[PDB]
């Protein structure tokens, strides 16, 4: 449209202004070029065009894919015949990643498609960075089994390239890969969107990707002038700078050096100690910092096998012991809490999650843009929360202040909005 492909000092390739885009505006929409829906969604949403329903046929040999009727399944049929069969053969044994899923569906697309797709005006598939140089021997071997993985579940229907151009797609896989998110940023599945893997981070952004569907949509949260780049944020911008660029120096290999990273004007409330007589010293800080960074990744690896229970006590008693040095408002406070907020809402304790949403909402105000996405779905989530139990007055009010971010963001018209309105007539007579 009325953007430009460009040289980035620092950045590589990146995409500029030709015009002035004003908050709200559409930068563009860009068709996905590949894309999987989550194992665990199958039921759900249709898995070609990802509509949530509750009427869905499944095939006649897999029964593990569902879709809206016949003209979504025989879409997605190129794409299904690489798992259909080997669902029923491997049958107990079919676990690919979601990586190798998607890796699988990228192959195939440019078996039956070899020039530039609808979706790489700016940006190829061919032409997304790798990072080969900077990736340590761990990710070699998780690349190296990945390779494997798709070897053995997929090569009844697909031709692979040599081991080494395999290796290179994986690597760009992992550095420009998207995840597509519903309303509540519930995990839906993984998708390429090459166009959009242009945009470079800032912590800053003046950008908002969103999805309709199958659709990623690029929406400005600031005035963009012409000239300026243009960028989205690669990451969850709850973290201080630290916890920010460690994520971005291994995923995606660099530090970020926008506004916020240099002045880290919003890293001292994000660590709110608390204020009393005899301050703790800058030695216990640190001990707790680093027990909260470290009880994070613990938690992420418990709730694969433990039980809510034994998760629920993960979350209180790490936020016990962190209650003698932080402050609720404390980011590392509020990740516990959502958390336990994740855990009451699979045990059908509605109550207690909503108490979890109430005491993190605020805070999540002050420490998130203005527009974010994280914000609007917890406050949907609240919204929904409060409505279940009885409060439509609250209910109103937290899913009015979802669709005042979202209208942004996702565009006035989205079909989300219209879900959301929806929900607050359901409610009312007039
Ligand atoms: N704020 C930033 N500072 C430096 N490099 C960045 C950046 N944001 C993104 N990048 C680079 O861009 C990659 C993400 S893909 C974005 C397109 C990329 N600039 C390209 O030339 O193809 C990252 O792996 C990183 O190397
Ligand atoms: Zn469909
Ligand atoms: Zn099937
Ligand atoms: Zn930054």
């Amino acid at each position: 449209g009325g953007l430009e492909r460009f040289c980035s000092p620092g950045k590589g390739r990146g995409l500029r202004a030709l015009q002035p885009f004003q908050v709200g505006d559409l930068l563009f929409s860009c068709p996905a070029y590949a894309y999987v829906l989550t194992v665990n969604e199958r039921g759900n949403h249709c898995e070609y065009c990802f509509t949530r329903k509750e009427g869905l046929s499944k095939c006649g040999r897999c029964k593990q894919a569902f879709y809206c009727n016949v003209e979504c399944q025989k879409e997605d049929w190129p794409m299904h015949k690489l798992e259909c069969s080997p669902m029923v053969v491997f049958g107990e044994n079919w676990n690919p990643s979601e990586t190798v899923r998607l890796t699988a569906r990228i192959l195939a697309k440019q078996k039956i498609h070899p020039e530039r797709t609808p979706s790489e005006k700016l940006l190829a598939v061919k032409e997304f960075e790798s990072h080969l140089d900077k990736l340590d021997n761990e990710k070699k071997d998780l690349i190296q089994s990945d390779i494997a993985a798709l070897h053995h579940f997929y090569s009844k229907h697909l031709g692979f390239p040599d081991n080494d151009s395999l290796v290179v797609l994986f690597a760009q896989v992992n550095c420009n890969g998207f995840t597509i998110e519903d309303e509540e940023l519930s995990h839906l599945g993984s998708a390429i969107f090459p166009d959009v893997a242009l945009m470079n981070h800032s912590c800053c952004p003046n950008v908002i990707v969103t999805y309709k569907g199958t659709l990623a949509e690029v929406r400005a949260v600031q005035e963009i002038k012409p000239g300026e780049e243009v960028f989205t944020s690669y990451i969850d911008l709850l973290y201080p700078t630290e916890d920010r660029n460690d994520r971005l120096r291994d995923s995606y290999f660099f530090t970020c050096e926008c506004q916020e990273c240099t002045t880290k004007d919003k890293d001292k409330a994000k660590v709110e100690i608390r204020k009393l007589s005899d301050p703790p010293k800058a030695e216990a800080i640190r001990d707790m910092v680093r027990y909260a960074r470290n009880v994070i990744e613990e938690f992420r690896r418990a709730k694969h096998y433990k039980s809510p229970s034994e998760l629920l006590e993960i979350c209180e008693l790490s936020q016990e012991k962190m209650s003698s040095v932080f402050e609720d408002s404390n980011v590392y406070m509020l990740h516990m809490m959502y958390q336990a907020m994740g855990v009451c809402l699979y045990m059908q304790d509605w109550e207690g999650a909503l108490q979890y949403g109430q005491k993190i909402i605020k805070p999540y105000s002050k420490h998130y843009p203005l527009y974010s996405l994280n914000v609007a779905s917890m406050w949907l989530k609240l919204g929904r929360l409060y409505m279940g139990l009885e409060h439509k007055a609250a209910g109103e009010k937290a899913l009015k202040k979802a669709i005042a971010i979202m209208e942004v963001a996702h565009g006035k018209d989205h079909p989300y909005i219209s879900e959301i309105k929806q929900e607050i007539e359901s409610h009312l007579e007039h």
